[PDB]
């Protein structure tokens, strides 16, 4: 209490007409600290992009396109993720589990600090990244005041006090773009929220900006490569000796993060500055190892808003949230790698006095070549072992908390033998043969989870021009990185015959960090396709342009059915033939604006 007192202190203060400590509270694993009466935030589903759907007519039946506008972010929904994935205990690792954790995470922020030295961030660093991404964090750095109130957060800090650093698990909150603008005292509660994530950013936003998670630096990382980049990874992994390629998902990864896991990661502090070890001390005891959290919930009588604190798990939109996720779980994997090469034993888990010296001897003999072996990108992995007992070595990795998803907690992990089956971040990726015989590696997903993204615009009160330039995003996006999808690149061309040629892509596809965002732009498609594949591809050694889109290359008709395809049915031939008039039909509701045919 003597750590989140002063927070639950000011919110206490704040809200004191209402402030009231409910017996009735759901919380069963987090700290439950009172409750006060507040305004219900978010919507039981998301609005749908009229551009892409009134192109896209056959999707509107699809089962999975409809279950991805489904989102429900209301205090109904908000209390629902709570209570089925986050209101949960992860059982304490044995003391031998946690000492071969402890010595490999400091054999490897040393290895990851070989290069590179940790430095703070800045305002103006901090300031740039919200500029170039642009608005309310805009409106927020240009303001004094903003900064005068993170200097006075900063030195409680430093004191090893936090008067206002308190997360959220609203989300997006307006159902209206602009609903809270304006609104009582929404100003002072942003800039606590963005004074918070500055601080968090000042202190550890090193490992992003810095590039730590770099493959270079890291090994096992692929931060910075890009979407575009990943399956030409996994290519490379599996020429490597060994294995099949293991890409096993956690069950919530994030709530599995421990008390054990968290003081690990903070083993980083050691290589900073006297000065920046103090704000990152600071985080790491104020807001990772102890977090206040704020979280809504429908009762008889409204919304209220809950104050609740734990002292494990991943907290809610954190800055060093996937960096450090890449730390555990490349930790977590070497830790796994050694228990199928024999090195730690079921009796070796359970004994706090097992031998440092052979762990210590692996790392320092293998550990590199070990990292080389696999593609970590926060909770997600590919492991290619030195040899197939990695696939029943369970028991550190169930011990350390990371439990598979959907599988019995014994039964052995499968493994792929072809790097074009395994799932790594949301995709599986496609060698295709060019016409010219140069050999493409491309990403690839589900369709129906394509065409379902693309339809959920921004959100209500968005302008038809800002929702047509988001199609417009999506289209392009399409046109880059999925052109080897035939229903795909006809909605792509119908979409961007659609909208004005000169309106300029807006919002986002994605928030990933894999993605590079290379189609926001009004430049010619092709002429970016060629730069992203051909001349600033590294795995293109003829740097031959394709001048035009008939030499760019489609999955095998066969995968791109397995994959989700409608090419071959009725509908989709109907909608092929008469997508002109869908086209015309979006361009009289536009009005009389310069477009182009792209069909
Ligand atoms: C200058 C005043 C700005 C008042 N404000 C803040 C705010 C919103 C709702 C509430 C709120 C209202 C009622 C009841 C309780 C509370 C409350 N209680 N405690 N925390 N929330 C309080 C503060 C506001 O208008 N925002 C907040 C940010 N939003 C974003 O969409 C977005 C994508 C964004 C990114 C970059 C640049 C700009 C925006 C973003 C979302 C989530 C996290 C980060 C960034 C909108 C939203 O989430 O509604 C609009
Ligand atoms: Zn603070
Ligand atoms: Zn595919």
């Amino acid at each position: 209490m003597d750590v989140i007192g002063e927070r639950i202190k000011r919110i206490k203060e704040e809200h004191n007409s209402t402030w009231h400590y409910d017996d009735e509270n759901p919380y069963k694993t987090w700290a439950y600290h009172g409750s006060y009466e507040v305004k219900a935030t978010g919507s039981a589903s998301s609005m749908i992009n009229g551009v892409v759907k009134l192109l896209t007519k056959p999707w509107d039946v699809v089962p999975m396109v409809t279950q991805m506008a489904m989102t429900d972010t209301t205090p109904f929904g908000q209390q629902r993720v709570f209570k089925e994935k986050v209101d949960t205990r992860t059982p304490r690792p044995l003391p031998g589990t946690r000492k071969v954790m402890e010595i490999t995470a400091e054999w490897l922020w040393r290895t990851l600090g070989r290069n590179k030295r940790p430095r703070l961030c800045t305002r103006e660093e901090f300031t740039k990244k919200v500029r170039t991404n642009a608005d309310s964090a805009k409106a927020a750095v240009e303001d004094e005041e903003f900064w005068k109130l993170v200097d006075r957060e900063r030195e409680l800090h430093k004191l090893g006090k936090c008067g206002s650093c308190v997360y959220n698990m609203m989300g997006k909150r307006e159902k209206k773009l602009g609903e809270f603008g304006k609104a009582k005292g929404s100003r002072a509660i942003w800039y606590m929220w963005l004074g918070v994530r500055y601080l968090e950013f000042e202190a550890l936003g090193f490992l992003n900006e810095d590039h730590w998670f770099s493959r270079e630096n890291s090994y096992s990382g692929v931060e910075g490569e890009g979407l575009h980049k990943l399956g030409y990874i996994l290519r490379d992994i599996s020429k490597i000796p060994g294995g099949a390629m293991y890409a096993d998902d956690t069950a919530g990864w994030d709530t599995r993060i421990t008390e054990d896991d968290l003081h690990n990661e903070e083993k980083i502090i050691q290589q900073m500055d006297p000065e920046h070890r103090q704000l990152a001390n600071a985080i790491f005891k104020l807001t990772y190892q102890n977090k206040v959290v704020k979280v809504q919930r429908p009762t008889p009588t409204g919304t209220v808003m809950d104050i609740i604190s734990r002292k494990d798990q991943r907290g809610s939109g954190q800055v060093g949230t996937y960096g450090l996720n890449t730390f555990t779980n490349m930790e977590a994997q070497l830790v796994r790698q050694m228990e199928g090469e024999g090195v730690l034993t079921k009796a070796d888990l359970e004994n706090p006095h097992l031998l440092e010296k052979k762990i210590t001897q692996w790392l320092e003999t293998k550990g590199v070549e070990r990292l080389k072996r696999m593609a970590i990108s926060g909770d997600d992995c590919v492991v290619k072992p030195i040899d197939d007992r990695f696939a029943n070595a369970l028991l550190a990795l169930n011990d350390m908390g990371k439990v598979r998803k959907d599988i019995p907690q014994w039964q052995p992990s499968k493994g792929w033998h072809d790097w074009q089956q395994v799932p790594f971040c949301s995709h599986h990726f496609h060698e295709l043969i060019m016409k010219d015989g140069r050999k493409l590696v491309v990403p690839c997903r589900p369709q129906d989870e394509l065409i379902g993204r693309a339809r959920i615009s921004q959100g209500a009160g968005w302008s038809l021009r800002e929702t047509a330039c988001l199609g417009k995003a999506y289209a392009q996006m399409w046109s880059l990185m999925y052109f080897h999808r035939r229903d795909l690149r006809l909605a792509s061309n119908a979409i961007c015959s659609a909208v004005p040629v000169h309106w300029v892509p807006t919002s986002r596809t994605t928030w990933s960090i894999h993605a590079h965002h290379q189609w926001m732009t009004t430049e010619d498609m092709l002429t970016v396709w060629n730069r992203v594949w051909i001349e600033e591809n590294p795995w293109m050694e003829d740097k031959t342009p394709v001048t035009t889109w008939e030499n760019v290359p489609y999955l095998g008709k066969r995968e791109d059915q397995w994959c989700g395809s409608l090419i071959g049915l009725t509908s989709r031939a109907t909608w092929a033939q008469n997508i002109p008039t869908a086209i015309q039909q979006v361009r009289s509701l536009i009005g009389n604006e310069e477009f182009l045919d792209y069909m």
